[PDB]
């Protein structure tokens, strides 16, 4: 990460952005899986071995609140989500497919975001 994703805090306008990108990946058709946090009466065994859990609902709670102070704090919550799944999951089930896919996807706009901050 360069010196401004570093380093230069998160301004008012920098916070309409990234609620803008947070908004895309909750409308991604691959999004479903971490919408809301992992229910463990579907697996049982989650909360004893992902240590630190995440999900798309509990990082539009922080935005909202101004949690982040930083650009590079919000990608390590979003960034936990990915590797939570592709650690918890084998590499051909279709949740481990749909980290991929949605990762992909949210390098793409966090490209856009940073372009936008410095022109
Ligand atoms: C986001 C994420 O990694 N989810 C995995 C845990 C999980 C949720 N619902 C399930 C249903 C069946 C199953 F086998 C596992 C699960």
């Amino acid at each position: 990460e360069d010196a401004m994703t570093v380093l230069t805090p998160l301004t008012e306008k920098d916070y309409e952005g990234l609620k803008r990108v947070l908004r895309s990946l909750q409308a991604h058709k691959m999004a479903w899986p971490f919408l809301e946090p992992v229910d463990p009466n579907d697996a049982p065994d989650y909360y004893g071995v992902i240590k630190e859990p995440m999900d798309l609902a509990t990082m539009e709670e922080r935005v909202q609140r101004r949690y982040y102070e930083k650009l590079t704090e919000f990608v390590a919550d979003m960034t936990k989500i990915f590797d939570n799944c592709r650690y918890y999951n084998p590499s051909d089930s279709p949740f481990y497919q749909c980290a991929e896919v949605l990762e992909s996807f949210f390098v793409q706009k966090l490209k856009g975001f940073k372009a936008s901050r410095s022109h």
